[PDB]
């Protein structure tokens, strides 16, 4: 019964604050580490709590790895999360996909797997990604032609903002967040291109609209999906749609028509 | 019947338009007095008027807690509110959390619960609140991993705007909000840092996002409390949910099916 | 049968689109008459097509005047506006309450109440205003509060910002809409007074909110209100709420239930 | 059979996936022409890719051509608009309304037309449009009787901004954008003319508006319109909305009231 003692231990909800407390503190610990005018022995202290915080996390990483099995452990995405949050901070020479896996603070992100509230959240904004896929390809698409577009228009002229294909994305996203659009670019474009509103007005419109869209599209499936993930963690069971609950009382009302036209 | 003859005058139409005029003439003269053009009669005569304000307001709040009871009238959060508001400004020496209770001005926030429509888009708002406490969490995080990234990334090139944690934070809800983040600060740290908009761009991404789902969240909930508070205050009751109207026309059904069934 | 005959034109499609193709003749001579550079001879001729299209509007409400009766045709709003509108500029020496009614383009919002459908879209929008009362009335307030507490705290270091209430209303609504909130008035308010952020921050958090819910608020009742008057001018009706429906689905199953219990 | 063999080449998802990653190479060697650096041989390569590339879709156009008709191929407005794209690239000597037609890249917009998915997604846009021409029209007035005022009220004293009719649309749009509007604009107008406020902050108020009426117009009436030919795409049909449902309900109940009264 030890593994059984052990999940009954892990699920409850003083272990997951003990955790949470660890996180916290652990974070803490990762923001005074950012003060530069710190002592050495201030430094070496808070760097002593933050190992300490790390091997609490292995400890209990170990724990769901023999209370679950390694085959039921990594089953979940939340576990294998935590798992390489953690194991990654055990590699001294790392390798990834950008720089160097310096930033520890990414430690904190933790709050989210362990409290299930929070975890539910992301989740229902992860499993509203698929639904905006083709609207977030679409400004994609009208991102790249309007950046080729910029180059070759006014790279020449204005090679900071368009010089190349990079640039021209960069200034684009700009121009998209409507931060400093017409003072800081359009305006001083115009005054070598006087026809550039042409080009940078209809992009605005399309591209505010798309992005609108893309983020509403996230925010209305989001909020519904991590609803029905609420429901389900407290009663067992989600709320069924209205279509669902009309088309059991349609059916309701064809199996009385039947007792009632020929058997009546 | 003294107490209810009181209750009958607290509860009128009257009465709260005279305390509402009396709140809109206190708030008339604080702002009057902001004016450092003024002599010293005419800053001397608002004095007395802001005086005269705050002893109406005295008899009223005396008014309540005896046509009430200490308990039954301190029972309501707008009474307390009410009664802390007043009683703030009739203490010399006070203090609170921050440096001193010098903004007299906040008692026009009574307008709000002195008029009950105006009462209900508060009370909609504080309640939508606890609803959108994870995605709040869930943007204090990201805030928090960002504002140490950004101190450990920028602060000893960059050590107005990302010199230490709270300068981090300024700077990332600055950042959040899209002013000038890019002419004035992604620019600029560009410059030194050149992959600067990977960490960024993605910030502005994420953040928008959940700040326009935290905003949304309030709004909608609000929205439907408010709606459900006006409804109770006009007829007594609310409108049933659309689930509850089904619930109870399913229960017809399953009545008349039995009914057809066996006995008839 | 003669006002019955006028009514008949007046109703028409092509009246409608005369008087529109009038409405825009007169806009666009106006707006040609902008220009700075025109000949005398070139302004005096744009001047009497302006005076040509007046004529054709006072012809057609005098129609409608005799063709519906003094009171029959100011028992609209709309005619009263169109009315207004052109029987404001036959007065010479005119008084209202800004400056002069010198803004003859004004006379371009005609296109408005000429269009049914675009007069629906302003319907709907007015008549969404009263259920938003309570939340421009808090926004108003705070607003108020705002601009009280800048003046007294600000208004000695940063006069041309908030040296009155005048001007802390004008940068409010300026930070309200995140203009150069940061970089033109908080960093430099916050040099000479360092916790300036803890009014700023929240008032941008609360009016941000306060704001979107206003327009949230207009744009959803507009959108119903404008959805059910293109209904009920196209079908002489609109579409029952989901409420109603179920009701008389809930009164349908009493009649039966009465039906079956005893007579049955 | 042979028109009936390329017809289910054709609308196969190998084929797709071809034109799909030609487009894709056609896109990424338009985007290598950009770099000024590149030698004479790397841009002839490239330009013989491109006609490759070109060469590819004038074979599938062609195909499609022969196995639909003439007048079946050019019965989609997809298909017309890829015959339009392609065909454009064939003209050395070109005319359209702007100045020239060397903006190839346009060519990546066919990755909307190919993909069904993304051909929704513009599909619900287009097809929402006419539901929001009203709302498009009412900010098209507003803007237009408000450059007509900003020119005769400015233009003297603010010429690049509001010199002529084009320089205050142009600034207007900025405005309403909220990109340097206080900082950048007005309070420079306020200089010259203190009571400017009064036409920019009512114009912002109802703009802001109006626009935010026509995105979320578009934005709820697409989605639906993409959710239901998604519906339509997969099963061949789309859900039913709410009210036939009831109206279905409706006339269940009705059918069994009948076969209860009289004959039961
Ligand atoms: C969905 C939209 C996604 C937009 C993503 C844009 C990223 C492109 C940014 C990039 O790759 N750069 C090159 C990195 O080497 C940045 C350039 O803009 C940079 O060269 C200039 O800004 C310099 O002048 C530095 O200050
Ligand atoms: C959810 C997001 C919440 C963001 C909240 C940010 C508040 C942090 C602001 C703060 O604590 N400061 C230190 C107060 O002492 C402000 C600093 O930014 C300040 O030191 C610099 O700006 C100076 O250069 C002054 O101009
Ligand atoms: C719901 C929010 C509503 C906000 C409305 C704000 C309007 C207040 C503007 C006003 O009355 N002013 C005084 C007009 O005399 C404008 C001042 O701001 C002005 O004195 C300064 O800006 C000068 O420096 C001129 O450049
Ligand atoms: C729904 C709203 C639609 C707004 C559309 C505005 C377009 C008008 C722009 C235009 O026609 N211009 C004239 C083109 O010749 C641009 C001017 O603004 C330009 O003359 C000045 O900006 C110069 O100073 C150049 O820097
Ligand atoms: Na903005
Ligand atoms: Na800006
Ligand atoms: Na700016």
């Amino acid at each position: 019964h030890m593994s059984r003692k052990i999940r009954d231990l892990i699920e409850s909800k003083r272990f997951q604050n003990v955790i949470t407390a660890i996180i916290v503190l652990n974070g803490a610990v990762l923001g005074l580490l950012t003060d530069t005018t710190l002592s050495a022995s201030s430094q070496n202290l808070l760097e002593r709590v933050d190992q300490l915080c790390l091997t609490i996390f292995i400890v209990e990483i170990s724990l769901k790895i023999y209370a679950y099995g390694v085959r039921g452990f990594f089953r979940s995405g939340w576990n294998l999360f935590d798992f390489v949050i953690v194991a990654i901070a055990l590699m001294p020479a790392q390798g990834s996909l950008s720089v160097l896996r310096t930033f520890r603070i990414f430690r904190v992100m933790r709050l989210v797997s362990v409290i299930p509230t929070m975890r539910r959240v992301v989740q229902g904004m992860l499993l509203a990604l698929p639904g905006v896929g083709s609207v977030a390809a679409l400004l994609t698409v009208v991102f790249y032609i309007a950046a080729v577009m910029a180059t070759n228009l006014y790279g020449a002229t204005f090679p900071e903002w368009f010089g190349d294909l990079s640039k021209s994305l960069y200034t684009l996203f700009q121009v998209m967040t409507l931060e400093s659009w017409s003072m800081g670019i359009v305006r001083p474009v115009m005054n070598v291109h006087p026809n550039a509103w042409v080009f940078f007005i209809p992009f605005i419109m399309l591209t505010t609209l798309t992005v609108l869209n893309l983020f509403i599209g996230i925010i209305v499936d989001a909020m519904a999906i991590t609803k029905e993930q609420e429901e389900e963690a407290k009663t067992g069971h989600h709320q069924e749609p209205i279509s669902q609950t009309l088309l059991h009382l349609g059916d309701r009302l064809d199996r009385i028509e039947k007792q009632l036209a020929q058997n009546n």
